[PDB]
């Protein structure tokens, strides 16, 4: 079903992924409570996820999205942090696990900031942290995140995403726009699992500042 291909640290692809991961780090409102306190990652390994069935579904949907949006599928590389990596790399993203609540809408969420996704590696609010030390700011335990191909199509920009079950008419995605009375960092939402491909699996550690 799924095959992982190791990228060499000296390869252009690995370097591109690491630089996007490192450059998108930001200071979060919670002062590092959910994701830990760091200004750098120590990248352990980067793997390319190979899943035939997932690629088929992704490519088929991309063709549809572009055919609806004047031949522009608007593909974006976005981060996804989750304690359910294994399920995602084998089954893909699934909007059926999502629902309307006080924090999120019924969708598949992505960040353009790696540090935002890092806040969800151990669950909502960082859960209880690493299973070994129960520390949300663990500098030892190897963390994992995904760097995904996301078919955005025509995106709808809005201040709040909690009431969304699908994109508005003629749109394919929703973007939670940063605001003074809202989000500090952008949220990217799709409502179909076929609109994302979990391309890269990043294994890393957060680094403790000097
Ligand atoms: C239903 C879940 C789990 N989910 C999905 N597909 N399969 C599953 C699973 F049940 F198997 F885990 C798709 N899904 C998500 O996308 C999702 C939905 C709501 C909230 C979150 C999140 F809060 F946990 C989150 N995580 N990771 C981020 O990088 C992130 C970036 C910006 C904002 C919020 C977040 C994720
Ligand atoms: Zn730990």
């Amino acid at each position: 079903m799924t095959i992982l291909l190791d990228l060499a640290p000296e390869d252009k692809e690995y370097q591109s992924v690491e630089e996007e991961m490192q450059s998108t780090i930001r200071e979060h409102r919670d002062g590092g409570n959910a994701g830990g306190i760091f200004n750098r990652y120590n990248v352990i390994r980067i793997q390319k996820v190979v899943n035939k069935k997932l690629r088929e579904r992704f490519c088929h949907r991309q063709k549809e999205v572009s055919e609806e949006n004047h031949n522009h599928h608007n593909e974006r590389m976005l981060f996804h942090g989750s304690p359910f990596i294994n399920a995602i790399i084998h089954k893909g993203f699934d909007e059926r696990h999502a629902y309307i609540g006080g924090m999120f809408g019924a969708g598949i969420y992505f960040a353009e900031n790696s540090s935002k996704s890092n806040q969800y590696v151990y669950g909502i609010g960082g859960g209880t942290g690493c299973p070994t030390h129960k520390d949300r700011s663990c500098y030892i335990c190897h963390r994992q995140m995904l760097f995904c191909r996301v078919t955005l199509g025509k995106s709808f920009l809005q201040f709040s995403t909690i009431k969304m079950a699908h994109a508005p008419p003629g749109h394919h995605s929703v973007i939670g726009r940063p605001s003074v009375n809202g989000l500090a960092y952008a949220e990217y939402v799709i409502y179909r699992g076929e609109q994302a491909y979990p391309e890269y699996l990043i294994t890393y550690q957060i680094m403790k500042p000097e």
